[PDB]
């Protein structure tokens, strides 16, 4: 229990990333590879 | 180093979830909250 506040660091970053990652990935596959 | 393979469990689940979560959230806000 020494990485409680530290763990969140990954929960936030991974979020802001996964979001723009997936959201963007959608379009790229939705027909953006012309 | 006793939670190496276990950690991945969260890296996968959180993914399949965050994906459908964000992707779906987009539409819901893109004009699906009538």
């Amino acid at each position: 229990m020494d990485s409680a506040p530290f763990e969140l660091f990954f929960m936030i970053n991974t979020s802001i990333l996964l979001i723009f990652i997936f959201i963007v990935l959608l379009i790229h596959f939705e027909g953006w590879r012309i």
